[PDB]
DNA sequence: GGCCGCTCAATTGGTCGTAGACAGCTCTAGCACCGCTTAAACGCACGTACGCGCTGTCCCCCGCGTTTTAACCGCCAAGGGGATTACTCCCTAGTCTCCAGGCACGTGTCAGATATATACATCCTGTGCATGTAC
């Protein structure tokens, strides 16, 4: 999370950067799954295909 | 040219025996559950102390009503990739057998890390203040 804040041009960890820590790490990602984050919304991902040729 | 006469190879009908698998025992034995304790800690009833959540009027970017269009929806017919089903042989899954060995549980007694009485102390939570990060 201090690595995703500190890389995304930021310093305080806010519930964000949880959320980049938690479903960039598959481990993480299958530890949580389904549970949910207060305001840390969902990891970017502009779905292959609808991404324009 | 046609139909029925004697024989014997043929479906179609009731008791014997078994084996699965409950059903109800048929007890019976044992181990939990019930009984009636002796007892004390959590819950209620009770009030008390108070944020905290309802309910009032302000005010802007958001909600919502109409504009063309161009790419996406979805149709239609082509068209060729490929799934099903035809059929027989082949081989390994099923089945039960049985060994002999491992190891799950039984079950015995010993003993050590745990609960806990109570005695310490230092750990780390509410409030305040200093000041810098994301906006």
């Amino acid at each position: 999370a201090g690595n995703a804040a500190r890389d995304n041009k930021k310093t305080r960890i806010i519930p964000r950067h949880l959320q980049l820590a938690i479903r960039n790490d598959e481990e993480l990602n299958k530890l949580l799954g389904r549970v949910t984050i207060a305001q840390g919304g969902v990891l970017p991902n502009i779905q292959a295909v609808l991404l324009p040729k």
